[PDB]
């Protein structure tokens, strides 16, 4: 019993976060094989962050104009390209420590463990979900820029998020490991917001299955609804849509825990209704929505 | 900006991790030099639980009774003892991945992320808080037992917390890693009662002060007040008391944040008697307690 925010185990990606260096500019890269990935504006200088041309500026740099260092040694660049809004630099040594990886664009809703970096230096791990909005509601500091997101597929690690830069939110925006932003979002110094945060209902039910796998059950309605029903009222209050994939991927809880999906949809209406009374639900006096069905699942299954 | 519970990497503890078997009883060990640590429970049968001697059980068991794995690999038994609740099973091979550690016995409101480990695989990561009751409100399924708690000094891997059992409360219970268990607690199947949850003072503080930080400032009151003054008001709602060290403690966070101690327990003695009203401070709709200073210090400063 017991439901947490639970990371996966990080051993596999401490092997592969380096130091990555221009002038007063230091940032973490990620050495797969023989190339190190980082943030591009590792290029820049403060006075070309408003509105920085980063092909121009490459133009002014080359191999050996890039420091990396993998804890006290350092790494000859054979090589750089910039790929969207990545430096992948070549490196003479392949990473002897490189896992099996792949690089997947991850899908608004879906979770991933972060790894926050500092110098190089893994400081420590957190779970995070991409937001309906794109951006994350991260832990990142000065520094943390090059700090990756994962899952680990059996032996496989999947990386989903490089981490770029904070919104004025106080929220992260990062790229996928080919570049391309999570969002709408620009590695440049401009006015850019987050557009409205809507909560993630799939996961918020994922998290009800938990709490009932858990004994926590004061909430569960004689009642039950409908898709429609349920949908209507979502919407009222910034809920993503329920749709019949959604239900579909919920049936193993459902089959667990002996409850028809639309059945929690009922409960959750009321508990959106009503708000929770001072109750809680798993040690939290809000509805979580950062919990995935197969996070559910392996946190309470296996 | 930003705060999250956020467990350190895992990565020097993943390679101390082995599978330790009896009969239908597999469940984890930790391998540290040319010893296996684990709970001396994997000796017991379901006959031996209501009432078992471990004394007498382990006279019946010898070197070659324990199956230790190392992931695909076995490791020779060159001797066994039981320091008090756990099995110390000595190995021809000394851990090649064993990093530099000690094993402390840490304080009530102390934190350490936990390795949740089934047959021996890290499963996954999470902080975790010593309870005043000497409990956890862990994350642990069938197989979880020999996962270990730990903190990172820099380099040096602290092992406090070695899992033993769940109780009917649905939270855990454990031992230090010479064997001594946290709490009143016993390794048999007999009626055992978590004590009275008491919120940890100190960290409340530390979060409010993580709050502040981040520009969440709400709760903040016109008001000061008295350490006796606030501890009388603790008290009523099952508060630890504050004391000049918990106050001292806080220094660092007071000292950044400009906001005297005594003005944050004033805030907090407001919010204990009105509640929050459906305000919500770093995402939470109740007051959070599972963060140290310390914790509060390192994610919010580097
Ligand atoms: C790496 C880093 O920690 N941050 C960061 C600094 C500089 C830039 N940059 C873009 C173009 C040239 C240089 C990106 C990121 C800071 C940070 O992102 N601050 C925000 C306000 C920001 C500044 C400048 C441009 C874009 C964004 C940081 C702070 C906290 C968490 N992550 C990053
Ligand atoms: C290792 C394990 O996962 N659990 C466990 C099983 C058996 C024993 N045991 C004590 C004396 C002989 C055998 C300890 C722990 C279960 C578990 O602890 N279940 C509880 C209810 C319990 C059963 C029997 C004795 C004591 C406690 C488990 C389940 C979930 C999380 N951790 C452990």
């Amino acid at each position: 019993s017991g439901f947490r925010k639970m990371a996966f185990p990080s051993g596999k990606v401490e092997g592969c976060m380096v130091q990555v260096t221009c002038g007063t500019t230091t940032l973490n890269g990620l050495w797969l094989d023989d190339v190190v990935y980082c943030p591009r504006h590792v290029i820049c200088t403060s006075e070309d962050m408003l509105n920085p041309n980063y092909e121009d500026l490459l133009i002014r740099k080359s191999n050996h104009n890039f420091l990396v260092q993998a804890g006290n040694v350092q790494l000859r660049v054979i090589g750089h390209s910039m790929q969207n809004c990545v430096l992948k630099l070549k490196v003479d040594t392949a990473n002897p420590k490189t896992p099996k990886y792949k690089f997947v664009r991850i899908q608004p809703g879906q979770t991933f463990s972060v790894l926050a970096c500092y110098n190089g230096s893994p400081s420590g791990v957190y779970q995070c979900a991409m937001r309906p909005n794109f951006t994350i509601k991260g832990s990142f500091l000065n520094g943390s820029c090059g700090s990756v997101g994962f899952n680990i597929d059996y032996d496989c690690v999947s990386f989903c998020y490089m981490h770029h830069m904070e919104l004025p939110t106080g929220v992260h925006a990062g790229t996928d490991l080919e570049g391309n932003f999570y969002g709408p979002f620009v590695d440049r110094q401009t006015a850019q917001a987050a557009g409205t945060d809507t909560t993630i209902t799939v996961n918020v039910l994922a998290w009800l299955y938990a709490a009932v796998i858990n004994g926590d059950r004061w909430f569960l309605n004689r009642f039950t609804t409908t898709l429609n029903d349920f949908n209507l009222v979502a919407m009222k209050y910034n809920y993503e849509p329920l749709t019949q994939d959604h239900v579909d991927i919920l049936g193993p809880l459902s089959a667990q825990t002996g409850i028809a999906v639309l059945d929690m949809c009922a409960s959750l209406k009321e508990l959106l209704q009503n708000g929770m009374n001072g109750r809680t639900i798993l040690g939290s006096a809000l509805l979580e929505d950062e919990f995935t069905p197969f996070d559910v699942v392996r946190q309470c299954s296996g």
